[PDB]
């Protein structure tokens, strides 16, 4: 997996998801490379970046212009951006524009989040997995409420990572803040 | 990744790993289709499972006969087991009997860790990863000091998961036991 | 502070908080030995325990019958108890027989927890301290919420506490489900 | 118990421990009004300050100049130091010039924690209780073993604690590093 390090930041976008949880979205996501996934809420790329090697189509959405820039550089980085469509502008027109989906990580909250799920529950080929990273306690309620009034069988799986600093003195463990995974049942 | 559910337990067989942790364990190990990998104390079979599916050979070890047992039924569920070596008794002497490794995953702290990565760091190809799952407070310890003794640049990744269980009441979050990753350096 | 270890346990009776919850809610709720609380679902006894020592009187009420015939047994067993009223049956009816409270512990989720809080809010002496104790998902949300909607300035600490268990293998870290502690701002 | 808000910090002098740890330390320390206490490493002085108000005695020492500056100004600020004995230099040696204690709170590793317990051990009346706070990995597994070896029953406690920060768009969980507290029966 890509590491933290190695992306390229911006001071107005967020990210990247620690890779302890990219790494767990990637296996709940269960890419196939015939999947197509959509990443609401792109960020610094990092699920972009992940998805992009192991699916078909990756759709990156991100209100934020400095978001797809990063993103779009990232990608570039990393060679990979072939199979992703970068989109600029609200969530929800965005999403309208997309084929139907087998994977959806929805990281950015943006506050519509209820209307991207929905969005997104119309758009979810059979089988399909939805993944909701929730940074706000908020969302972690309202995605698994959503989730759940969409007829999904709602699990959410919270990781607290810490990763030891060397210093001189010694390792000090340094916490990451808590992140929830929200997701559908495949 | 095969969640702990549909993994075949046995009352005296500690595991499957966390599929969280299985998961990181992954991403930090870094399999290649050609890396030969070793998975010291098997237990159930978690990361044998996930190793068996993406690497050339595994040698699964483990002192307990039912541990060989319960991996060797696991391997079968998931039709995997082709390219994974079973092998019952000691650690160290099983060790000795393996080619060089790419990957080793250490769960099975079994005492003789210092002896058992001593035996390892032998037989890491260039460019190999250790990665050594600690339960217990020592094993964090030992490990982070035996792997800096081996000339190694260790790090450590506490993951602390908690999974929530629907409840008719609501949605409760349930802990996993912490457990620390202790890893080298590529 | 009483150990876990020293409450007599009831099956169909969650509870003791650990030692460090309490410990923590304690010192949130600042008790003064004028102060007036009520411990809603007091459960093993636990707060109730604490609180007792450290204030002139505690409304402990729960659903439970056997929570209220444990936290009972636990009182004696530490000599407490004869500054605590018992009170069995739904909270939100005990709530209204209660007098004005400066404390107000609120682990019992019970589904009413808007409701209890609401009635708390108008039971709530000036620079009173309101301290929710969150084990479901839900209620770390509907707590804060409801909370911010009575005016109140709302605070959350997540503990995630793990104790080390001696083995003869070694010591291992054992985690305590996550508790959030919702709190009022004084 | 003083929030970390209301400490008066020096970028050079780490602290004060956050609320929840200091909250843990006051319970398992256990302050009697005759109880002796000694502070080793008191930092910002947090620790200090919460035991200046419940027991007799309190001997703060530090290597750091700044640090027995700032914990005098802390202990200033909320008008306590008449019982606080602050001490320049080398914890050992400065050891040596108190009497004997009740209550060892140790923080500062500062490398020669092992000589710090014993030298503690042999000053520590009856029923004396000792609370090393590790922030290092390395620390929590030395103390273990020191106070082990000088015959006590030792226990640690691992805190993870997040605090939700407000932000417009909501409440994030926001983590303190992990911190044990490693402490002998009582």
């Amino acid at each position: 997996m890509i590491p933290d390090d190695e992306f390229i930041k911006n001071p107005s976008v967020p990210g990247p998801t620690a890779m302890e949880v990219r790494c767990l979205i990637m296996c709940l996501a269960e890419p196939g490379k015939n999947d197509v996934a959509v990443d609401v809420g792109c960020g610094t790329g990092g699920v972009t970046l992940e998805l992009a090697g192991r699916v078909r189509r990756v759709y990156a959405i991100d209100r934020n212009p400095e978001a797809i820039s990063t993103t779009e550089m990232n990608l570039q980085r990393h060679g990979l951006g072939d199979n992703v469509t970068l989109m600029e502008g609200d969530a929800p027109e965005a999403l309208c524009k997309i084929p139907d989906i087998d994977i959806a990580v929805v990281g950015g909250s943006g506050g519509e989040l209820q209307e991207i799920l929905r969005i997104i529950k119309d758009k979810l080929k059979p089988g399909g997995r939805i993944i909701v990273t929730a940074i706000l306690l908020e969302t972690k309620f309202e995605a698994m409420e959503c989730l759940r009034d969409l007829g999904f069988d709602v699990n959410i799986t919270e990781l607290n990572i810490a990763r030891g600093r060397a210093l001189d003195r010694g390792t000090m463990m340094v916490s990451r803040n808590p992140v929830a995974l929200i997701y559908t049942g495949v």
